[PDB]
């Protein structure tokens, strides 16, 4: 065992999930850092350092890391893979960005197990000598994966079908939204330049008092002032924060893609009342 194969991924999800595949036999460094937006991220020349000197790069496409394409034509022979192939997007419904492939897919579980196939395939084709561990490793997260979803699903359809309104920050719940069976509301479809806006607000307001929506959600790596100002004008209490675009620290209480989903479902049904 010399030096371990080094994978460098775009942010911190597929950072945890592409590391549950390594196991001992690759270390996974994500190139934002737990917090950080992820889409309009601006990379540095110590990115630059960090994905040239790593052995694989990982990103998730579907319109993500705006970012990422100009940052790789800095990176000279270091292969990459998207981490998304075979997964059926979901459009963006409104604003500048309609039309084009809602990047969240991870929020779905069973999109995860595609997430899981395709960073095996990268690296069983890339570090072949461990394609062994790889496989092995693959199956059994695939395998957690796979039984996260029925306590998860049972979990919200204890919501009532009509009362299933999602009302988030921006719109990146809308393959969770879609899996249980949930209508989606937003203050924005995708972060960007404008994020919180009038007309956007007036909208949710709007949906809220018609529905009597009972909660609304901000994310973890976006400001919480919209979400909190939509609750304060109606009837909806503020639900606290979902995690989506970013896991927590290691030390703190979203340490793991497992841990995301969990949280997240959990903080929606407590939402609802469970
Ligand atoms: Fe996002």
């Amino acid at each position: 065992t010399a030096k371990k194969f080094k994978v460098v991924t775009t942010f911190t999800i597929i950072q945890d999930i592409a590391q549950n595949i390594a196991g001992d036999v690759a270390v996974v460094e994500s190139i934002t850092k737990p917090g950080a937006e992820i889409h309009d991220y601006q990379p540095t020349p110590r990115d630059i350092v960090k994905a040239q000197s790593a052995d694989l790069i990982l990103w998730n496409g579907m319109n993500l890391e705006r970012w990422f394409e100009k940052f790789f034509e800095s990176i000279k022979d270091v292969p990459s893979a998207v981490v998304t192939a075979g997964i059926t997007p979901l459009p963006i419904r409104e604003g500048p960005y309609s039309g084009i492939a809602n990047p969240h897919a991870w929020m779905s579980p069973s999109n995860a197990l595609i997430y899981i196939e395709n960073i095996r395939k990268a690296l069983v084709e890339h570090d072949p000598a461990h394609a062994e561990t790889y496989n092995r490793n693959a199956q059994a997260y695939a395998e957690k994966i796979k039984a996260l979803d029925a306590p998860l699903r049972e979990r919200l359809s204890r919501i009532p079908a009509e009362q299933r309104w999602l009302v988030t920050s921006e719109g990146a719940f809308s393959y969770l939204a879609k899996d249980y069976g949930f209508k989606e509301v937003y203050l924005w479809p995708i972060n960007a330049e404008q994020q919180g806006i009038p007309q956007q607000v007036r909208h949710v307001i709007d949906i809220i008092r018609e529905n009597k929506i009972p909660v609304v959600f901000s994310e973890s790596t976006i400001s919480d002032k919209p979400a909190k100002q939509v609750s304060k004008e109606t009837g909806a209490q503020y639900g606290g924060v979902l995690y989506v675009d970013s896991l927590s620290g290691e030390k703190g209480p979203v340490p793991t893609y497992i841990s995301l989903i969990n949280m997240t479902v959990d903080t929606i049904a407590k939402g609802f009342g469970q």
